[PDB]
């Protein structure tokens, strides 16, 4: 049963590289909800409404391309539940951000202890893959949404509307 | 006296075709009030005002498309007076946009009633020119009308004269 | 509660425009009546209906240049009910050019009151303005409607359905 | 010997269908000999033969939009004999006018018929199906077809020659 | 707690909207899961993969259509997990297409019943939605698959790898 | 009651013309049943399809070019019911080709008997007519079928449904 292809591929990233599969298609899930509470009338900010559903639809594209790794390699996809997101209600565009910050901290996270075992495993290609396609993005993603919390925060969010409103339209539009 | 297009059009269909019409045409004056107001010097915001002459010029345009409807089924036009609008002075953007979501929702219900009336009578035409041409628009606009009162007041309308100012820009704008 | 533009601008001469506003939009729903007139598939010319939906246009632009005028004045525009037209059913293209010109001729004595007015309140930008977008106007239309009703007559018009016919073709289309 | 497509697709409804499909084609065979006629050296009226083969041609075409939904549906089609018109020789442009209007009421009532079986067994793919393609389809040719026969009458025919003649050029080229 | 936007939109229907929103994200899964079971190195059918692939992009598409309605009409989204599919191993392209075709007819069952829901709390809105955005689709695309099912058995799949191979060009490709 | 345009038009001529426009009409409805046969979710073949309701398309045509004949030679067009195809289901791509090869050629034979009667009467112009619109595009059609047929048997044809498929992809598309 072992893949023709397969080569200096152990059993332990396969199941890694399946669980951050798992990982990303959640949240994917998470910034699909957030984005529709923005698209809610009593929300109504429309750009972080989009935001939200870019990063969601960016997410996905992530997963497909662990999917399409897995497959290169080898390995064997195993798909599990996608677990719905700890909120339904967002509260407000900074708590969103917030959210996301943490989420992306956690996903990045992950990423790291894969490129650990793939380090541990000496298997080169992976190592590579995660660093080249993963690790920046993840930095950059960091770094811009803490850049958000921080003009949110300095203009008055979430208490001022209006602050939400303004970003929405200049930096978010 | 029976015209000769004339197939499967009730006269109770006919009637409620006539009162939607002056429904249109009342709706279109209540915007094109509202329009002026916000030209007025006193009150000096612009794009309220092309805003609501838009949607007078668009619910005219509504009741046109009736009156086609009316003569494309034999029915005959009966028009009536056009009533003056319930204000003349509509004190802010707030409450322009909340006059206009609830003549909107009136609006909506009379065309739900007239739906019901023509699935009643088994006229399948008439139905479907309700649903393709004035339900999901009327459903667009009330969403609209929302989102724009949810900001407003989000914003600090209508005590804060600077919200109404730069929903004026940068929303309507 | 007198308007920081208002200058020159006499009380019987914002009055004075108030009823004009009402006028045009009188003859704006009248216009519109006779167009779906001849939309009926028992009448069916439409060029007609083309003619009277053009001018149900023109109307509107009319009243709706009064209004921001009355602005611009620092007037206060106060609207009334529109009334519906004196007819249903308009008879022939032959009586409906009659009941036009008719309509044409009374909004002019209208405007030419107005400019009575003005010109007694010593107010030459109202005069200047009413001279320049209605007068011309209006003697134009008079003498348009003439010609079309001169031919229909010579034609042979309403005896002729064939008179109303080319007419309709080779005048109006 | 059930489709593997079929769902939701009642007998009576796949029945009514292929009557649908004979009535659609015996339409088309009726404005073909309409058509005809008028190329006829003792008719020749070329507009009116134009106006009939693009009528006859569009019944066809409607026709084959529902033998392809008969196949979506995973219905089977059978056809049936298409029976000769009721007429070789059409007498006038009015008279064809005339029977073209009374075949698309006749057309029209039938789809109702289809239409109230398709809301009665519950199908509401097959009820928007003759809401969207053929309802709104009717109701215009009725109202063309209603509007041509006034234009005639009005004008003279069938007893005017000269009538047929200028509607012929006018109104059909 | 009603949302200002909120007319003729019954509780019920706002349940069975979120349980179509699951199902169609369930859906996007399942394909997903085929896609990237074409994509393997032992089965390495392109085209199968891309097929599948367009099919999970086009549901997540669905859902969020559903998530937007949910939002026009006040409704308030309310996510659940996403099932894992029921496979991991498709077997075959033709074994893919009958699974595929089954999930589609289960899919449009949920839409009839959601239909009969719109219809029964007289939804006009909800179902002319229902008809106008999702029966059509899926006739569509149930007679499609049904097509590919067809062909694949007439050309030997799937005992003849060559069938696969060659649909995998010519069909699919 | 003779047409002004008559000339060396002989009673019989005209009557084998009435003869030959229903069984072009008789064989475009045919080629109707014949493409739809292929339409079905069970046979599945879109280009052979598309190819028996090209021919369905090129009968009609040719049923015209007859009808102006008649009305070109002053003869009268006599319709007659257009009798349904001698089956339902064509049971395979082979056996639809098979049959329209013998229809093609009794569709043939009938203009060869028709040119014979021309040259009887001394009828240059029908003749002439007769070879230059039909009888090339008989033996055409009539090649192209025989080749058609050949090539299907020799691909292994109809117990092959991998031969139907291959002929449908590459000699039909
Ligand atoms: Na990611
Ligand atoms: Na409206
Ligand atoms: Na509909
Ligand atoms: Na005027
Ligand atoms: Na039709
Ligand atoms: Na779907
Ligand atoms: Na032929």
């Amino acid at each position: 049963s072992t893949s023709q292809v397969r080569q200096n591929y152990h059993q332990d990233s396969e199941a890694a590289i399946n669980r951050q599969i798992n990982l990303e298609l959640y949240a994917s899930y998470v910034y699909l909800s957030m984005s529709y509470y923005f698209d809610r009338d009593d929300v109504a900010l429309k750009n972080f409404a989009k935001y939200f559903l870019h990063q969601s639809h960016e997410e996905r594209e992530h997963a497909e391309k662990l999917m399409k790794l897995q497959n290169q390699r080898g390995g064997r996809i195993f798909l599990q539940d996608i677990q719905k997101p700890d909120c339904d209600d967002w509260e407000s565009g900074l708590n969103a951000m917030e959210c996301a910050l943490h989420l992306e901290k956690n996903v990045n996270q992950s990423l790291l202890e894969l490129h650990k075992l793939a380090t541990d495993k000496n298997d080169p290609h992976l190592c590579d893959f995660i660093e080249t396609h993963y690790l920046n993005e993840q930095v950059k993603a960091i770094k811009e949404l803490g850049d958000h919390v921080t003009n949110l925060r300095k203009m008055g969010a979430p208490e001022s509307g209006l602050a939400e409103y303004l970003f929405d339209k200049h930096t978010l539009g």
